[PDB]
RNA sequence: GUGAGCGGCAUCCAAGUUACGCAUCAGAUUCGAGACGCGAGUAUUUCCCGCGCGGG
């Protein structure tokens, strides 16, 4: 519902990802961190990492992907 | 549930042995403790400096 550009600045060098580093993956990890903070460590991580503020793209075969590009490494 | 999560560059090792700051070189040439303190000139006022008195 709104096009955005997420920019992250590093204070320490990161591990260069071997494969794609997706924005939705990081957002899901942070959301799971929030759910852990509120509830605890007994939560199922798979029950909360889809509750992200990103809209989804669905193809013909029903395959859907979050609308968040993989992070650009410069 | 960030191709995530988890993971000691760590252990051991002599900078050491030997080596003359030494040989040579005038602090010399000239010159006095021996000289230097008044017995030096008349009588009573003259031009003047500060102002009766200090004073050329």
């Amino acid at each position: 519902m709104d096009f955005l550009k997420v920019t992250i600045n590093l204070g320490s060098p990161m591990v260069e990802p071997g494969d794609l580093f997706h924005l939705d993956a990081l957002l899901g990890a942070l959301r799971v961190s929030e759910v852990r903070a509120e509830l605890g460590d007994g939560i199922n991580p798979r029950d909360h990492h889809y509750d992200l503020p990103l809209e989804q793209y669905r193809s013909r075969s029903g395959q859907w992907v979050f609308k968040a590009s993989a992070f650009h490494i410069n």
